[PDB]
């Protein structure tokens, strides 16, 4: 299977005047690969996927795969839905546009069955030939893609090659290696990246390496090569940090994050999603001085 | 302020062929107003809002609009959104349509704050100048409209007259009818339907009401005139059906009763919601043979 | 079935000097019968069961026992443990001192299976031949009693009468009075104490009975009788304390408010129990300046 | 600090016509010791502390301490309460009869602040000069030792040096070690144990060690030698018998899983305590199959 790992970024948005800021956004993408990162994750949840049109989804792709062109770096691009035949447009679109792969989150709301889940990511990887990252992640949409479905889909279909996790469950993530070791387990959990990658994982997709890039692919990089002590080292500084990124809502604290180390122009959100709490404002603020945020 | 409580029905969207069966749905919103049902709900989870397209949505909001007129059955139309932009635009398309009023369920899956919240619910209530319903449902969104940001929206935007309840939590609804007596608190949660009418409870948008609209019918006005013990007998005896309704993800069990009892013509779904197992279809059809199902 | 119902109260043991104030703990059972309280419940939970001695045990049980010699209050023991041999014990033992019945604690724990639980109570019940109110409050104990265990138990076992539900959940309060109308469901959680009357709970086991004895009978009674209206006005009003009276754990918060009005001497625990937070201690003066506290 | 780490077993307490058959446990310790284990644990959850008295509880430890008379295996004690002043004398007792350490479970049931935690733990170690390990499992207990609470205690009192944690949360582990490295980790859910171990964790307290003790001995050498390919080898091939000996409230599936082993004599429990439904019977059998099980 062709697959997508590595130390990947869940890319923030940043807004101008309720606008899609095109050049942050390609400023943004080239300090990621100036990091050593490996691929980034355009209009994820990370980046508001939920309060942008189809349109503006098709322009950071687009800014996506044209800023990474000529890198070594995947574009591993945001195409899910909760509704089968959009999910399936939204898959066959992200390939039209130059995307190297597609991360689909399990359907919300409105809670499928794990044999709906199966036929429905069956439908998405048979839109295209391009690689299919599962995304579990329960707390945000109510359901859960079960071990025995994730390996279903693997076994079944080319393109799906693994798995982002988000459930707080390192017993499933011993589960799922243990009982199919070829599939990609991916983090979705900034706190537990070594943890996950210690066990097998091949890579994380990642909110705090919006801020410290460099921190996250090191972090990925010394445990691929099996230096778990230089990996934990770095896992066990950036705790901190990575806690208080959730202290609201994703991305409520990565943008304000952003913003406060002069990385982008403007704290804007579109609602639902607002700007934190005072108290949360300075608590990241005082949270973020202990480490040293690089540049453009 | 202006109201819309009583018994009512979150009705379900037939299938024919990978359409609307626009001919059932209006034979099947008649047969909810011949049987004691006060209001309808077209196009919310019962209905497959997710599967729906937006040409779809306005198709069963005109055909509920349509068929209840002349009557004194009033139409609460679904009409959310996890992005406001969109939640006011189908509030405001709802009401130049001829719904009194709109359901607009907590946003999905993206997990606003409460201050968020309150600003998303805030926005649609200044676009519209019909009675507005909130949907409180953690499991589905997420996300949990706290006590103090239901009772502050209902305080300060008019339209806004209560919230629909499907939380499992009898503790919350004693709070907000303690704390906020004027608030129009409904059942959303057919096994609770009495306990929730009981504490002052003015009304149920029920699921069980598709097959058996004369007994939540009867239910619902025995509780609003205060004959407990014949409100509770109907409760206690729907209990089993009202179990079962959910030995799978809502709608996919009350639309295999309905294709079980003749009511509709095939057991359609939309990915990635699909037909039950074998073994909750024999379930449901055998809970089914203890009632008595209304025809048309 | 010999039953044990109405307005009934959670005693709170007094120390002093690490030592159980006798002559207290008889004032304070005073205090509830002059108030129009059912039973009484001594060493339970809310009575600091977990680090009182037998002997204490024993002192406590007779003292209630004798204090409601020639009233028609009934004493309720508590009279469980997570081994059943030992519960049965305690159990033969709370009979031959004089009380009415027992209430038996769900094994904390070492959480035993349904089938576990089944045959723990049916060991207590028949040792004694006095009524056997289970209690199950999962949230402490870790296991829970389904409803057909509850029922199973019910209906084989001729002194088991009912539950002592703590459990937040309206829904297994319709299931087991659905299913087998005949038992006597109690309310073990003041803040929901209107709703389970409602729907043909018989009594209450309560903690801020021990504050306001006479709010909580005026409550059952009004309830029992049917006067619901009645009910449901003092169960609102009483919300503000019933929540407060749990900021902390159950009976850190009432002994605190017990202390405060001047009807126990001193503000001891035994640990791991303690003195609540500063915060929480000024929160429970606040909450009880608008109510009206009987004394002597 | 003097710790005892390593790979460890939570003894089970075989029973024969009601009484704990002493000579059996003799014999099952030894076996422990000819594996490669560390330490074993006598009368914790897994030996059915709850049901067990104060001298049979003493009979275990002591048999534990003259089985391993001459080898370097240590006795840690089970030695907990949900009583401080119990808590304080079951620690006592325990270091009179010649045991190495504590394993002290945090209170269970009554729910005490994690002010009353700190107050708790500090009198038991101020008790004794022998290490002190905690034990937080909420599931069971209801409550949790927060990490700054064990961070408190590890450096307030010289005897305490650790934690052993059955909480499913890898994040809390990362937390700990994070904030203070210096203490022991020790993991007590057999499935996790390699992720645990990897990310600094110096040993395991098992279950699964009853049935497969070279195996679990085996894992937490190589993982402490930093062998982290074969202890993922090893964790991974028990997962299923891991999770299959959770299919019931431990010990009852280690129980069944000896005496199908016939390394036990007789499967019995004393209540509420039983063997389990035939149908996780077979389940247990099944799983067995494809591990090979030291005998004596
Ligand atoms: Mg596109
Ligand atoms: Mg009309
Ligand atoms: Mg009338
Ligand atoms: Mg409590």
């Amino acid at each position: 299977k062709n697959i997508i790992i590595g130390a990947m970024t869940a890319l923030i948005t940043p807004f101008k005047n309720g606008k899609v800021d095109e050049q942050s956004y390609a400023r943004l993408i080239k300090r990621q690969i100036e990091n050593g990162i490996d691929a980034v994750v355009p209009v994820g949840t990370t980046g508001e996927s939920a309060t942008l049109t189809n349109e503006e989804h098709r322009t950071c792709i687009e800014i996506a795969v044209e800023t990474c062109k000529g890198t070594k770096v995947k574009v591993l691009a945001g195409a899910g839905s909760n509704a089968t035949h959009e999910a399936v447009g939204l898959a066959k679109f992200a390939k039209e546009h130059g995307a190297d792969g597609i991360l689909s989150v399990a359907p919300y709301y409105n809670k499928p069955t794990q044999q709906g889940l199966y036929e429905h990511y069956k439908a998405i990887a048979q839109s295209v030939d391009i690689p299919v990252l599962l995304y579990n992640v329960p707390g945000r949409t109510g359901c859960e893609i079960s071990t025995d479905t994730i390996i279903k889909l693997f076994r079944d279909c080319e393109n799906i090659y693994g798995v982002k996790e988000a459930s707080g469950n390192i017993d499933k993530c011993v589960d799922l290696l243990a009982h199919e070791p070829r599939m990609m387990l991916i983090s979705g959990e900034d706190a537990i990246n070594y943890p996950i990658l210690s066990n097998g994982g091949k890579g994380v997709i990642s909110v705090t390496s919006n801020l410290l890039p460099d921190m996250i692919s090191a972090l990925t990089h010394f445990a691929l090569d099996e230096n778990y002590k230089e990996a934990k080292k770095i896992n066990d500084e950036l705790y901190n940090i990575n806690k208080i990124l959730f202290c609201e809502s994703n991305p409520i604290p990565i943008k304000t994050a952003m913003y406060l180390a002069g990385l982008i122009e403007s704290l804007e959100f579109r609602l639902p999603l607002c700007s934190p709490s005072k108290e949360n404002f300075a608590k990241i603020e005082e949270v973020m001085k202990k480490y040293k945020i690089k540049g453009f």
